[PDB]
DNA sequence: CCGGTCGACCGG
DNA sequence: CCGGTCGACCGG
């Protein structure tokens, strides 16, 4: 993480910030502004990076050659845009925000990528853990990490910022950082219904995993497979059995 | 529907109307409610606005059990209720508020009949997937309860699609569609399991040919739900197990 | 022509 | 500790 070494400074700048009263989205913009100020050469919106990548490679045209620019099957999977979009890219037609884009902010240095995702939380109440990442997308990432031996190329981190209401605006009250690959892979909760999303509040996540990235992957995949079997069996009990008497 | 008869008026006041850019389409939903509140005042309520009135018109009724008695129907209660602690802690000084869970956006009731209006916005500058309509699971439970209690002429669930696009510093509505759920072929509803188990379709293209009974609709969908769930159970092994079984050793 | 992904919420 | 629900998004 390129953000962690300066976390304390971020937590300091955010706490006390205000935004005009999804929902607390604007906070992710403050994180960007601050990350751009103290890590200008590493901070990129995901699309900003893609635009930058294609701009400095004029000779290269067409999706086939443009995909080769990533130089990584995994990063390609996680960052890349569509085929017809990589083909139609140009100076006069750049990449813009995309709702399902993997990362909020991308930090790159020495060929190392940090995929940052900002989660906002309303403290006034005690809600359910938010969507972290697709358990399936993650499952595919690990598989590719293994097929290509890319175990030192990137990290997936999360920054949570809690806000509270105060009049006609929202105010940051807390913050918390956590790395996905530092937590115990076999303990991630997979909410199948909620878009097969992994869920957890950042401030609760554990960070004591002490094995290799390759073991993390392999271990996650076993957890993923298991729960997929459990879900398949429970689906029958909850969505089928209690409704047969109507057929 | 209490909206169908004035669908032309709603469309008229929406098409071409601009709103300053800031969902990014909420403004149109607000415009729909405001119109309805001004042209069918006694029938229009925001889901939570209803619950409060219901509770307010019965001050002597405190405690959840009694308050739950106010709905006079299990099906509706399932669809409109707020839960134990929330229902119990309710007071005139601690009113119900909007909840991003509420089954409906707008409620229109008359002669004890209810219309659950859920309005869908769509950015026409993009050709996107069919959006979430309603939980197939919540639908299945609703159908079970309609049957178990014989409530087949109590309510309807309808949708209003509001098409819009960005134009300079503003947003403008360019079209509008309307459809009734209980008029579509139930065996045709697509249930997207991963997408919160929601049924998905573009209001614009929804079929309205169902000519059978409501009870027949309720039972038909239930069969369709069960089968799809079974089929899904099989799919999951195929997509999320078989191809990754080679990394577990 | 089928379905995955982002966002973030409480009741039990 | 567990897990549905709303919203609205294009590629494979
Ligand atoms: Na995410
Ligand atoms: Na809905």
């Amino acid at each position: 993480s390129f953000i962690k070494p300066i976390y304390q400074d971020i937590n300091s700048i955010l706490i006390g910030q205000k935004v005009k009263r999804a929902a607390g989205e604007p906070f992710e913009k403050l994180v960007y502004k601050f990350l751009k100020e103290n890590l200008s050469d590493l901070t990129f919106k995901q699309y900003e990076y893609l635009n930058d990548l294609f701009m400095k490679n004029p000779a290269i045209i067409g999706h086939e050659a443009r995909y080769k620019l990533f130089n990584s099957p995994t990063l390609l999977f996680l960052l890349s845009r569509g085929k017809a979009a990589t083909e139609n890219w140009s100076i006069e037609n750049l990449f813009e925000e995309k709702q399902n884009d993997t990362a909020d902010i991308l930090l790159v240095k020495d060929q190392f990528y940090e995929l940052l995702d900002v989660k906002t939380r309303n403290i006034s109440k005690s809600a359910q853990a938010p969507n972290i990442i697709s358990a399936y997308k993650l499952a595919q990432t690990c598989a590719k990490m293994i097929d290509n031996k890319e175990f030192d190329l990137f990290d997936i981190n999360y920054l949570e910022v809690d806000w509270e209401l105060n009049g006609e605006d929202l105010v940051c009250v807390s913050t918390s950082f956590a790395e996905l690959f530092k937590s115990e892979p076999s303990e991630l909760y997979i909410n199948w219904a909620a878009a097969m999303q992994i869920q957890f509040h950042v401030r609760d996540l554990d960070q004591g995993f002490n094995g290799t990235r390759e073991e993390w992957a392999k271990s996650y995949l076993k957890h993923f497979v298991t729960q997929a079997e459990q879900r398949a069996i429970s689906m029958i009990d909850k969505f089928v059995k209690p409704f047969k008497k109507y057929i």
